[PDB]
């Protein structure tokens, strides 16, 4: 039932509006808003800290590639927007490093 290629619409809620772009499963969601034009927060790049951090809204991501989030904050909708990949549309709130 798969499709050899898709994408997804993420909607992120950030300090100067909402913004919404299609996301490709194989992108990660930082990557993926730059190439739109969008400024968001990282320094690693590399899922092991807290810059690029945000906050899960609505659907579902794949975080394997990230190291520095403890489970239970993957279950409580933190977010590494440098190494998460869409498997749904998502709304992720950005620029949520001050909460950890
Ligand atoms: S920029 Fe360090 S975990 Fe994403």
């Amino acid at each position: 039932g798969s499709p050899e290629f898709a994408a997804y619409k993420v909607t992120l809620v950030t300090p100067t509006g909402n913004v919404e772009f299609q996301c490709p499963d194989d992108v990660y969601i930082l990557d993926a808003a730059e190439e739109e034009g969008i400024d968001l927060p990282y320094s690693c790049r590399a899922g092991s800290c807290s810059s690029c951090a945000g906050k899960l809204k609505t659907g579902s991501l794949n975080q394997d590639d990230q190291s520095f989030l403890d489970d239970d904050q993957i279950d409580e909708g933190w977010v590494l927007t440098c190494a998460a990949y869409p498997v749904s549309d998502v709304t992720i709130e950005t620029h949520k490093e001050e909460e950890l």
